[PDB]
């Protein structure tokens, strides 16, 4: 099965990737409702998921460029605001958000 | 228990803050069955939760509980040196105290 693990210290995306890499894990990505429930269960806080629209904006793909399918976007999201957002973390109401990879957030890594 | 070892090597601070980082501690087995479940996670040696920097040759946990279960290589530990206070799990699963100031990989342990 997948364990989730999250993180105390909050950073941007690459340093979240670095973080769940050296244990040899990833940045959780739910795959549906029950993984998305089970990553709420351990991020006490916004939470990094392991999914981007840096490819091409408006395709959300999991980081290894797997274009994923199940999605929670909280209403109104993804809105891209600014100069972009093509990041995305998990709101405290299980909901998800897209953001600027540059900002930091706690991160949730996934192991199986 | 979950094990997860890391890829890279780095002195006992550091693999603490690693398994501490993910809410987690530095492995320590407490039968034969989680040495080997460590051990095989690990690709190499690897430092466990384990010291006697309180009091020499008194070995414990990270959490100041004494260890029951241990797994000592022949010979050891022998505190060699100018001291070996933490707590390596070699390729053989037996164990080796070293200087806590040396660089491992870390198995990190969650419930
Ligand atoms: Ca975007
Ligand atoms: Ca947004
Ligand atoms: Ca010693
Ligand atoms: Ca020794
Ligand atoms: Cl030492």
């Amino acid at each position: 099965k997948k364990y989730f693990m999250s993180s105390v210290r909050r950073m941007p995306l690459n340093r979240a990737k670095a973080l769940c890499s050296e244990l040899q894990g990833t940045v959780a990505t739910p795959r549906n409702a029950e993984e998305n429930r089970a990553i709420q269960n351990v991020a006490k806080d916004v939470a990094f998921l392991g999914i981007t629209d840096q490819r091409t904006e408006n395709v959300f793909e999991d980081l290894t460029g797997n274009r994923v399918r199940y999605t929670n976007w909280n209403e109104g999201e993804p809105n891209n605001v600014g100069s972009g957002e093509n990041c995305v973390v998990l709101l405290t109401n299980g909901k998800w958000n897209d953001v600027p990879c540059s900002d930091s957030f706690l991160v949730v890594c996934e192991f199986s």
